């Protein structure tokens, strides 16, 4: 009755249908985060990401958070600390999970109910499969070497973290005459590729970027002598805006003062000190950035999120719940 | 009894402490945002802000709410349209004042209800000092001739708003701060930035977006920037699409484009609010930095956030 065209279109519509459907899926590991969820689809087999940052943007704990979300999942994660040792990152992922202040933990100092809810968290992180590596300044044959057999080892194994990658510039640069960052990459996605996991890579950003006006990174800003990273399939910047804001303030202040305004001088000191106040009375919670700057085949943007000071934590919630 | 030393030192600490307190007070008028409020200490006698934006910022509407809260105040706004005619201005007001659509607003769709409310602010806007300028003419010397008169006409007014400057800017901005002192009165001077600036990787503006050939704008006491993220995002999102489908990727361009459409489905059913920032850029005896505001689309309204 009906023909071959009118019932082939049709079965394209279906497909395209469930296509409109499943789109908004998420095929990788999950990211802790909804909104990134959502953007990158999450962390997916063969996937280079480059997580940036200057130092004070928490981009340990932010990966330790990852971390996490990918060990819920149950796959087993790997974790590559060049200048840290694996007990801080446990003890930065035992923070997480018990909600207990990373001061107060690493004390030791703790009530019934911290010990009773430490306890708790301890038994069952040893129970996920995770696997740290915390020799130092490891090279990346060597990283590729130890995730080879790693991953020979645990089939399991699903996804690598590397904190962190450092941006030589200058003299140093030219003595120390480090691997540089567009060719590391480039072998961290072949890698990706090769074990067929995402392979996450924090990177710290150079001082330099602190010269612009505009102090949120850019693409541009992962590179050194030996050219701009070309080869990750994400790009994530971490932006804490209030980092910079209250540097800009002390900044303005002694300028003032210098040049002789007293007058203005202490009036912004008196102000800036009571927005400070109040603020570490709610709860030193500030409205941070995750940026999205590279996406293959994928929307670029921001996700603005809150971040907790205090447990250096930034707060995965919904654009709507958010708001 | 009471020791007459001690008092006298006390007496010094109240006054001290009302000192501190004095100074940490908004003083101008209130901008209508805390935040946007803290960085200012509210709109000042004797100041000029510039508050820049390109188009699709809701910059008018924006200001129109800023009209609204500083007439609340006893003090009398004078508001200068140089593209529009005041009534739009005035259903602007009028929509925020009753939570009623523009678009269904203007076009007059309004239940018994609707209406019965929309009258009520009619009569509460009637009530209040706001002074209109529907002149589409635009003279720099002309405005502070016919701002003069109406001072003093009236010792309720409380500021002038002018809406916008095109891109003498640096001339302009001067002759207006020069005017703004000798009023006594704030004067906010809503600017369109320059499309050249979209080219810029970093879409959100800078006091740089201000300048004019042979004209750069110093006068200003404050600059803030309008921007809204996800409009930037919208057009890159319709770009990378875009890009994709040239690049003859075309299951990825197709998933992008589902992926994005069932996004912006959700989003309008859920309300359409979007995350935007107020930048300060310039700031005199103050700090610079943002204010992240929310945005209703529908109201075109920028509201307060959580802290």
């Amino acid at each position: 009755a009906r023909n071959i065209k009118e019932v082939l279109e049709s079965a394209m519509d279906l497909i395209t249908e469930n296509q409109r459907k499943g789109s908004l899926e998420v095929t990788g590991i999950p990211t802790g985060f909804v909104q990134l969820d959502n953007y990158t689809s999450g962390f997916n087999k063969g996937s280079l990401v480059i997580i940036g940052a200057r130092p004070s943007m928490g981009k340990t704990s932010l990966m330790m958070n990852m971390v996490l979300s990918a060990l819920n999942d149950d796959r087993g994660v790997a974790v590559f600390s060049l200048e840290m040792s694996a007990e801080q990152l446990a003890l930065r992922a035992l923070s997480d999970l018990t909600s207990i202040n990373m001061h107060d933990l690493e004390s030791g100092r703790l009530d019934d109910d911290q010990w009773e809810n430490l306890a708790k968290c301890f038994d069952h992180l040893s129970q996920k499969k995770l696997f740290f590596y915390d020799k130092s300044y490891v090279r990346i044959e060597q990283i590729r070497l130890q995730l080879r057999k790693l991953k020979s080892q645990h089939k399991e194994l699903g996804i690598a973290f590397i904190d962190y990658l450092q941006l030589m510039s200058g003299s140093k640069a030219t003595k120390e005459r480090h691997e540089q960052i567009a060719e590391i990459s480039r072998e961290l996605k072949t890698l990706a590729r090769e074990l067929e996991i995402p392979i996450i890579a924090l990177v710290q950003l150079n001082r330099s970027l602190e010269n612009r006006d505009d102090k949120r990174p850019i693409l541009s800003d992962i590179k050194d002598s030996g050219g701009i990273e070309q080869d990750a399939d994400i790009v994530l910047f971490l932006y804490r805006g209030y980092i910079y804001q209250m540097r800009a303030e002390d900044n303005k202040i002694d300028k003032l003062k210098k040049e002789g305004k007293i007058e203005e001088a202490q009036e912004l000191y008196l102000k800036v000190n009571e927005e400070r106040r109040i603020h570490k009375q709610n709860g030193s919670i500030e409205e941070a950035e995750i940026i999205v700057a590279k996406n293959r085949n994928g929307a670029t943007g921001t996700v603005y999120t809150r971040f907790n000071a205090p447990f250096t934590r930034y707060e995965d919630m919904p654009i709507d719940s958010h708001l």
